[PDB]
C-alpha cells in the first residue's frame, strides 16, 4: 500500500498472538513494543531517541506480521510510549520511502 | 527518489545556506535541528520522544530544502541526538512509505 504522511503511519500488527497498532517509523533503528510478554530469552539493551535513553529487553527471531507481509526479526520490549516498527522489520516487508 | 531502509534514510538538507546531514523520520510529526541560529522570533514548544520530553525552540516559516527538495514550515531547535525531518516537511515535498 502508498501510506501518505498526513496524518500519522499507523498500522495494525499481529505478534504473538496479539493484534496491536504500531507506528511505521523510518527514524527508528529498531522494532520497540510496549511491555508484553515474549517467548524465548532475551538481554538488556539501552535505546535512545528524544529525550534520552531508556531500557529494554531484546528478543530475537520473532515473528511478526504487518499489514499482511511476515517478518521476522529482533524486537525490543519496554517502557516506550508508543508501539514503533523500525527499519530492521521495514525492510522485511519491503517499505521504502517515495518522493 | 526511492530511498531504502537497510541504513539510516540520512540525506543532506540545505538551511540558512548551510549544508547538514538529517534523517527522513516518519515516526516524528515534527521537524527539530541541532543547536543552530535561525531569524525571526521563536515560540516555547515540549516535545516528547522515546526517553522523555525536551524543550525546544519554535521557528516558523523557515526555508529548508530537502534532497533538493524546497519546504517552508515549522523547524524546531533543541537537544536533539541527531537532525530529524518529520512529517511537517515530508508531506511538504511529497513523501510516501511504501510497500
Ligand atoms: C522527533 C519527535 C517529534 C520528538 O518525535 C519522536 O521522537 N517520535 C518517536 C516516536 C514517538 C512518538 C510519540 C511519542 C513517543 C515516541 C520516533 O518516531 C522518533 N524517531 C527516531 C528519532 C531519533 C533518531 C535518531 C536519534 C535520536 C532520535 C527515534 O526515536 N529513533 C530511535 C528509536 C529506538 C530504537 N532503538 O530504534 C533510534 O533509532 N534509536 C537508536 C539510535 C540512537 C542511539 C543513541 C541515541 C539516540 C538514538 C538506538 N540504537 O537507540
Amino acid at each position: 500500500p502508498q501510506i501518505t504522511l498526513w496524518q500519522r503511519p499507523l498500522v495494525t500488527i499481529k505478534i504473538g498472538g496479539q493484534l496491536k497498532e504500531a507506528l511505521l517509523d523510518t527514524g527508528a533503528d529498531d522494532t520497540v513494543l510496549e511491555e508484553m510478554s515474549l517467548p524465548g530469552r532475551w538481554k538488556p539493551k539501552m535505546i535512545g531517541g528524544i529525550g534520552g535513553f531508556i531500557k529494554v529487553r531484546q528478543y530475537d527471531q520473532i515473528l511478526i506480521e504487518i499489514c499482511g507481509h511476515k517478518a521476522i526479526g529482533t524486537v525490543l520490549v519496554g517502557p516506550t510510549p508508543v508501539n514503533i516498527i523500525g527499519r530492521n522489520l521495514l525492510t522485511q516487508i519491503g517499505c521504502t520511502l517515495n518522493f
